[PDB]
């Protein structure tokens, strides 16, 4: 490992929904929630030995927290990830999750080009229990901005993005649950795919510690393995870090 290239700096964005519902309409409350969450997530990553030996000390740190205190004003027919209404159905509490991730990536493109990852934190009830979405680790995108020319958007957007909502089924998720969602979405950014049932090593039974963080289902969160990465995730992320650290990782701060 290269201590001068072992940290993925993040642009963290709190939309107006997050500001109001999680942040109590305050910069301090909003930021303190995110600072602490990212730090707990960083503990998982930083202590992980990707090759099961010395390849460790790789993690994440916040470069900037953008705080959107009010909805984004838009013209008719125009959309923005921070606009007041949900899209495509304004009668729903939330956007279609995939469309939101794409919109966020479009709107945040110039800023995203300057950081390892950009992550949106919002407060909306996605349909059917969905909690987050991210590019990378999909059967592209992930760490370090990679351009994608959007025919619809008419400009380059970058696929180094993901999002977490802290609302599910009409209530605020537990902080221990939020940590897991963000760890999982950034896991995809870092190159991990979902742990498949067919590999017991990567998807253990409850008596053996339970599932690892990259399992595709989220329920409970009280088992030992739940907060950690499986050997399958480690192998994928290891390869990702090896190819990407020199490209956009930086020295750990503080
Ligand atoms: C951190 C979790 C695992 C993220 C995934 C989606 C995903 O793979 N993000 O990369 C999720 O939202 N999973 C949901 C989930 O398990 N949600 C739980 C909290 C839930 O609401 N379960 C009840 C739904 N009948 C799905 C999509 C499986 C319904
Ligand atoms: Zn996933």
């Amino acid at each position: 490992p290269d201590p001068m290239k072992n940290t993925c700096k993040l642009l963290v964005v709190a939309d107006h929904r997050f500001y109001r519902y999680m942040g109590r309409g305050e910069e301090s409350t909003t930021t303190n929630y995110l600072i602490e969450l990212i730090d707990r997530v960083d503990d998982i990553y930083r202590n992980t030995a990707w090759d099961n030996a010395g390849f460790k000390g790789y993690g994440i740190q916040i470069e900037q927290i953008r705080i959107l205190k009010s909805p984004q004003e838009v013209k008719p027919g125009e959309k923005h990830y921070n606009m007041a209404k949900s899209y495509p159905n304004e009668e729903k509490d939330a956007w279609d999750v995939k469309m939101l991730l794409e919109q966020f990536s479009f709107d945040i493109a110039e800023e995203a080009s300057k950081v390892c990852l950009a992550h949106l934190f919002t407060y909306q009830d996605f349909d059917m229990g969905t909690l987050g979405l991210a590019y990378g680790g999909s059967p592209h995108g992930g760490v370090c901005p990679k351009a994608y020319y959007s025919p619809v958007g008419k400009k380059n957007i970058y696929l180094n993005s993901g999002l977490t909502s802290t609302k599910n089924y009409g209530k605020t998720i537990l902080t221990k649950e939020a940590d897991l969602v963000t760890t999982h979405e950034l896991g995809h950014n870092f190159g991990a795919e979902h742990d498949p049932d067919g590999l017991a090593e990567c998807a253990p039974n409850e008596d053996q510690g339970g599932k690892y963080v990259m399992y595709p289902i989220a329920v409970s969160g009280d088992h030992e393995n739940n907060k950690m990465f499986s050997q399958c995730s480690k192998q994928s992320i290891y390869k990702t870090i090896e190819s990407k650290a020199q490209e956009c990782f930086q020295e750990r701060s503080n």
